[PDB]
C-alpha cells in the first residue's frame, strides 16, 4: 500500500519544512493538519488505526510538530493515549526540528569525546529553549553533570524540573544574568553547548579558548554572531588547539539526514515511537556510519 | 493523467478515515477542503469541470463528507447542481461512512434472507439518525414493510417522512419509549434492526430470540454493551436456532471493501452518482 | 527527488482549479496553503529552502494564486525578498490564471501581425482587470500605443498608472460609458482587445468589421454573449474580410498549454521568476 503520513501541527497551518523532510524520507503522501490539540487529535487518530489491517497498517504514520514543544507534546500524549490493543500506528514528535537537532548536537559530541562523557561536566548556556532542554537530557541520560543555564533561576529550574521528571534525570539549573556570568559557568566544564535563540553570541573565543578543561564547543546559532565566538557555521569536529568544535551547520547536516531517516522507520513497524530517546539512539548509529 | 480526488468536508478539517480510504480505492491525489457550504462549493466544482477535456475528465471526482449527512446532502446537491451538460465530474456522498454503512448492512441481509424481503415487516429500531434512515431507505427500495423506531414518535415520524421524500418509499413510524416497547415493536418483525448510538443495548436476547417470524438480525453498534444480546460483534450471518445474526464488525468489514470500490468506480467515467442507491447497488455486488 | 510545488493561495481555500494544473503541469505533490500574507509567507519560503541541498534545490518550487492580483503581487515581491544568495526556488505568479491568460492572448496577435505593434494604436476595451491591465502592460512593452478603457476615467486611470510604474510604460486611459463611445474610441485602431468580465458583449459586429485601420481583434470572454460581436470563442486568426479575429477558445488552447509549461520549468532551474514579463517571453516561443 501507499505510505500515508498524517502531519498534525500545533500551529495555524503544517510546516513547509516538516513536508519536505517528510516526503525525502519516503512518504507517498503527506496530509496536514494545523490548530492540532489534545481534543481534537483523537478523531484524526481513529482515521489512521482502523482504516487498514495486519500489515498495511505500517503504511500509515503521525508526525506531530509546531513551534511550541510543550504543545507538541501534549498532543504526542493524546495520539499515544487513542492507541489501545493493536489499533496503533508509528508516531513521531519533532516540534520545531528540536528533537532531531539535539539529538544529531549531543550524538556528534559524545562521540567526538570518545564515545563516554559520564561524570563529566556538561554546561547547556540558554538551555531552558526546547533544543537546550532535549539536549540537557540527553546528556544526563549519557552520565553528564549536566548544568541548564538561563538569565533568570526560576526559568532555568522549572526547565531543569520538567527535563528531570520527563526523562528521570538529575540536572541541575544556573543563573547566568549576563556574558560575565556565561563565562563563570563554563569554568571547570568539560563539553558546553549554546542553545540561544537565533543570532545571538553567548560565549566569546576568550570564555572558551583559555579554559583548559573544555574538550568540545558546541553551537545551534546559525545566524550571525554565533553562539561561540571564534568558530564557524560550519565546523564539525575542527580542532582548535586540543579543543574541537561543532558549528550549527555541521550538526544541521545530520538533523536534515536523521529527520528523514526516522521518516523512513515510521512505514518500517505499526508500533514505533519516534521521541527524544528513540531519535537519540539512532543519531549515535547514523555518527557511526 | 493522474487520479485526483478532491474532498469536500463539511466540518472544519477533512476527515482523516475518508483520506486513508480514498488512497486505498486507487487515488493517486487527493486534496482535501473543510468548511465546504452550499455557497462556497460551486467554485471548487468549476475547478473540477473546465480543467481537463475529453477522456481526462473522468481522472477528476469529488467526494462528500462530514459529520452531519443533512449538511453533506446539501453541499452534494450544490454540487450536481454546478455541473451542466458534459461538464461533470463523478461524485460520492458518504458523510461519516452512513451510506456505505446502510449499504453494507442492508446487502448482507438481504442476500442472507434469500436475495429477497419483498413484503415482509422489517423494524429499525433507534432509526432516527443516517445509519437507521439510510437503512430504512434501502429496505423500503427492496419492498420491505419498513417501522422506524424512535424514542418519541415526532422524531421518528420526521426521519420516515425525510426518508419517504427523499426515496420515494413509505416507511413508517412508532414510538418505542423503553426496554418493553422495543421488545413489543419486534413481534412478527422478519428483519430486525439495531442502528443505535455508540455503546448503548436496545434489544436483549430473550427479545428476539424466542420470536418464530424473526430471520435474521443486524446490529450496527460495535461497542459494548452491543445493540443485540446474545450475539458478538464478529458475526456475519452465523446461525442462532434458526435464524442468523450480523454483529457491527461483520458488517463493518463490507463497508470497508465497500467505500474503497465507490472510489475506484468514480475514475471509471465522468457521470457516476454514488449516493445510498448506487452504493447499495455495488454492495449487493460486492455480497454476491 | 520528488517534485514538490508549494500553492499560496491568498484567498481562504487553494484554488482546485489550480491544483489540476499544477499536477497536469508535471508537479508530484501540491501543498496548499490559504490566507497567505507578506507576513506569514517567510516562514513558508523558509522551508523550501532550507530543507534541500545542490542539485535537490530545484526539485521544490512555489506558486502564488487566488483571486485578487494586487494581493497576489505583495506575496510574490516577499517571497522575492525572503531569498538571499543561492538560498532560492523557482517562483510563479498566476492569480486566477490573468498572466497565463494576458500572455497566450497578446503573444498571437503580435505573431498575427508579423511580429511587431510598435506605434501602432492598440486598444483594449473594459481593460481595467488584471486580464486587460497586463494585456496593456505587455502591449506597451512592445512599443504599441496604448489606451486603456473603462466606464469610468478614474478607474481606467488608475488601471494605467497602476501598469505604468510596474512595467515603466506609458499607457494612456479613456472613459468609454457605452457602446457608442466604445465603438468611437476603437476607431483608428490597428488592434483591438475585448478583456471584460464573463459574459458580456463589448464590441458589436457593425463597431469593427467597417474600421479599416483595424487588423486584428482578440477577445478573453468565452461566455454568450462574447465580447467581440460577430466572432466564434474557438476562432484563431480566422479570417473576415481582410482582418483577422481570436475568440476567448482559441486563446485558452495556447493558455493551457503556456501555464502547463510554466509549472514544468519551476524544477529546471532553482531561479525561474514567473510573472508576465517571463510568461509572456515563453507564451511567444510557444505560439511559434
Ligand atoms: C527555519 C527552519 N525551520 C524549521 N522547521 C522545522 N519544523 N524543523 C526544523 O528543523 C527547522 N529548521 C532547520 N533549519 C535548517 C536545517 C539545516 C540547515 C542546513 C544544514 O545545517 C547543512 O548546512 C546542510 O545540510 C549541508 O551540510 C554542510 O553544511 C555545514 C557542514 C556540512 O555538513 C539549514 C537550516 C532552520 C534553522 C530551521
Ligand atoms: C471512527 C470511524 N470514523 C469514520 N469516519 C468516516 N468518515 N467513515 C467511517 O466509516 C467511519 N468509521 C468507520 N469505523 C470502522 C470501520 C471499520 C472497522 C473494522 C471492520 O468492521 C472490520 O472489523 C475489519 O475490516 C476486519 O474484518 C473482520 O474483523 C471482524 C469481522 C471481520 O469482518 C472499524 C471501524 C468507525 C465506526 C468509524
Ligand atoms: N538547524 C535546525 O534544524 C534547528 C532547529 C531548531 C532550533 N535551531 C536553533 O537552535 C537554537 C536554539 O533553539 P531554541 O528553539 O531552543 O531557542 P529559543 O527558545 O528561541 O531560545 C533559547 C533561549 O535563549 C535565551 N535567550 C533569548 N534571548 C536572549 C538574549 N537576548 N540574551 C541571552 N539569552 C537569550 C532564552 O533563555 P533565558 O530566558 O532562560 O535566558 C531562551 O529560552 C536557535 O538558535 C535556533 O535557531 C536550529
Ligand atoms: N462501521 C462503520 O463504519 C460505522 C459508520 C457509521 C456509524 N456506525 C455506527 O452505527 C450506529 C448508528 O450510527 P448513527 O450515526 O446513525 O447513530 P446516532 O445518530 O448517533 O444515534 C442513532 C439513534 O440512537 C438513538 N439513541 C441515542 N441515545 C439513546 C439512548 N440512550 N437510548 C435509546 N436510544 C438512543 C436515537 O434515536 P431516538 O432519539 O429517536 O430515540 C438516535 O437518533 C452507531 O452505533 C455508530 O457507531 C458505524
Ligand atoms: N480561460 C482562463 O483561464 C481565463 C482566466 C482569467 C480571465 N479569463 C477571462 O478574461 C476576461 C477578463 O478577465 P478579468 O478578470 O480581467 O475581468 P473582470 O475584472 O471581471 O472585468 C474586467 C472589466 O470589465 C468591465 N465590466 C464589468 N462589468 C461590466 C458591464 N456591465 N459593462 C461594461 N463593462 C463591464 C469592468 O471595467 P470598468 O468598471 O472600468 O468599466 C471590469 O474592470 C473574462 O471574460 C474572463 O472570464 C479567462
Amino acid at each position: 500500500s501507499k505510505k500515508l503520513l498524517f502531519q498534525f501541527d500545533t500551529d495555524a497551518t503544517p510546516s513547509v519544512f516538516d513536508v519536505v523532510v517528510g516526503y525525502d524520507g519516503g512518504a507517498d503522501h503527506i496530509t496536514g493538519y494545523g490548530n492540532v490539540t489534545p481534543d481534537n487529535v483523537g478523531a484524526y487518530v481513529d482515521g489512521t488505526i482502523y482504516t487498514r489491517g495486519g500489515k498495511e497498517k505500517q503504511s500509515t504514520a503521525i508526525f506531530v510538530g509546531g513551534g511550541d514543544m510543550a504543545a507538541g507534546e501534549r498532543v504526542f500524549e493524546a495520539v499515544k493515549k487513542r492507541f489501545f490493543g493493536p489499533f496503533r500506528v508509528s508516531c513521531m514528535l519533532d516540534s520545531n526540528g528540536s528533537n532531531t537537532t539535539a539529538a544529531a548536537g549531543v550524538a556528534l559530541v559524545v562521540k567526538a569525546a570518545g564515545g563516554s562523557v559520564k561524570g563529566k561536566k556538561a554546561v547547556v548556556l540558554a538551555g531552558t529553549g526546547p533544543v537546550g532542554m532535549r539536549s540537557a537530557a540527553l546528556l544526563a541520560g549519557e552520565g553528564a553533570e549536566v548544568v541548564l543555564c538561563g538569565r533568570k533561576l526560576d526559568k532555568a529550574q522549572a526547565a531543569a524540573d520538567s527535563v528531570n521528571k520527563r526523562f528521570k534525570v538529575n540536572v541541575t539549573a544556573a543563573e547566568t544574568a549576563d556574558d560575565a556570568s556565561r563565562a563563570e559557568a563554563v569554568k571547570g566544564a568539560h563539553f558546553v553547548f549554546t542553545a540561544g535563540a537565533i543570532g545571538l553570541e553567548l560565549l566569546p573565543q576568550a570564555a572558551w579558548q583559555n579554559e583548559s578543561s573544555i574538550e568540545i564547543v558546541a553551537d545551534y546559532n546559525a545566524q550571525p554572531p554565533l553562539g561561540i565566538g571564534g568558530i564557524d557555521a560550519t565546523d564539525k569536529g575542527k580542532e582548535y588547539g586540543g579543543k574541537r568544535a561543532f558549528g550549527a551547520l555541521g550538526i544541521g547536516g545530520l538533523k536534515l539526514k536523521l529527520h528523514r531517516a526516522c521518516i523512513a522507520k515510521l512505514f518500517e513497524s505499526s508500533e514505533g515511537v519516534f521521541d527524544a530517546e528513540e531519535i537519540y539512539k539512532l543519531a549515535k548509529e547514523m555518527a557511526v556510519d
